[PDB]
DNA sequence: GGCTGCTTCAGTATTTATACTCTCAGTAATAGTGCTGAGCTCTTTA
């Protein structure tokens, strides 16, 4: 799917950013996207 | 620049497998609750 490493990188922005309202959405975008690619995991998808 | 053929779609005729950890929360059942009366307790003296 999508990368580990950029995700940390986006994460630990946001925490600097909310030690100053939003986040950024390519992580949200990420996460969308694992939560449905995990949903075609095997126990569940059926 | 208005102009005809393909086109795509739309309308007919039972019974679903694997958290965890508090941690709280406020609730509904539930025993604590105290009456009423009354029924027996009891004695009285006429």
């Amino acid at each position: 799917y999508v990368n580990n490493k950029e995700l940390l990188q986006a994460i630990i922005d946001w925490k600097t950013e909310l030690a100053n309202v939003r986040q950024n959405d390519t992580i949200g975008l990420a996460i969308m996207l694992i939560a449905e690619g995990l949903s075609k995991r095997f126990n569940f998808s059926g």
